[PDB]
């Protein structure tokens, strides 16, 4: 619901529901990502990626980001109250928030011991993506993933945190702002309750500064839009109203 006086029953069910929605919309399960860390690209395979053209790497990365976004839209549609919002407000929250959630989820695929990331079956450093010529942007994404990875999120924590990244009533363009404030309030209450119950409140002060995630996503989507205008990826749109806002 979106109602006031949210009981302990509603709060604890909000936690379990959001956590269920999170794991059922993850392309890769956490145990498979952790188990694949020892599977690292050799020097000849990394050279194979570096000798691919700008457009071949752009096509690979863009198609995987398209899937990551589609999974996040499924996650958002499972959050209680979200599908009851207008199509305008759903699209306003997803346009800003969807890629911000993808950027947070990336910390699961980041290994801080050797600074590598999961990409197409194995782990590799940022040198793997040299043909794209986005070493400054990609270095920022590696840094943000490193800082989040040092928090050691549980599955409940990263699920609630990404739910609050989406359910934000301060996105410009919301026509039912009050209603999104009520959903955000209850998710904050469940997040703070869960952190307090599990003695994990110390992560609150370590969360990325408010504005850092929006700024990084802004630089990231700007670059993707520039790449899409020079070499358009053909997408079979799963959510055509949202697609229309980002592509046409
Ligand atoms: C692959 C990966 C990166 C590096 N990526 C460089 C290329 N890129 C660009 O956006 C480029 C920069 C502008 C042009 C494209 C992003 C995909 C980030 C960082 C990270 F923290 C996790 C992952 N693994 S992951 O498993 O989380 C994952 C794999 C593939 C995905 F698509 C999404 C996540
Ligand atoms: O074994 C312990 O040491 C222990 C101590 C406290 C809590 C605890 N219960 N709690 C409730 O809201 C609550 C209450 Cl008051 C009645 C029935 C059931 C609950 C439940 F946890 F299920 F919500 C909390 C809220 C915030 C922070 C907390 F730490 C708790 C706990 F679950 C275990
Ligand atoms: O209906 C669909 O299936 C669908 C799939 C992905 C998006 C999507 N793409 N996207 C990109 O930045 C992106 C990606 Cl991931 C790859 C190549 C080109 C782009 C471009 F930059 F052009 F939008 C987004 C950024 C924020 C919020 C989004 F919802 C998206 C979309 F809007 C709809």
């Amino acid at each position: 619901p979106e109602a006031p006086y949210a009981s302990l029953t509603e709060i604890e069910h909000l936690v379990q529901s959001v956590s269920k929605s999170y794991r059922e919309t993850c392309q890769l399960r956490l145990e498979d990502l952790l188990r694949q860390r020892s599977n690292i690209f050799s020097r000849e395979e990394v050279t194979g990626y570096q000798r691919k053209s700008m457009w071949e790497m752009w096509e690979r990365c863009a198609h995987h980001l398209t899937e990551a976004i589609q999974y996040v839209v499924e996650f958002a549609k499972r959050l209680s109250g979200f599908m009851e919002l207008s199509q305008n407000d759903q699209i306003v929250l997803l346009k800003a928030g969807a890629m911000e959630v993808v950027l947070v989820r990336m910390c699961r695929a980041y290994n801080a011991d050797n600074r590598t990331v999961f990409f197409e079956g194995k782990y590799g450093g940022m040198e793997l993506f040299r043909a794209l010529g986005c070493s400054e942007l990609i270095s920022s994404i590696f840094d943000f993933s490193h800082s989040l990875s040092a928090l050691h999120f549980s599955e409940d924590e990263i699920a609630l945190y990404t739910a609050l990244v989406l359910i934000n009533a301060h996105r410009p363009g919301l026509q039912e702002k009050r209603k999104v404030e009520q959903l955000q309030y209850n998710l904050e209450l469940a997040f703070h309750h869960h952190l307090c119950k599990t003695h994990r409140q110390s992560i609150l002060a370590k969360l990325p500064p408010k504005g850092k995630l929006r700024s990084l996503c802004s630089q990231h989507v700007e670059r993707l839009q520039i790449f899409q205008h020079l070499h358009p990826i053909v997408v079979q749109a799963a959510f055509p109203p949202l697609y229309k806002e980002l592509f046409s």
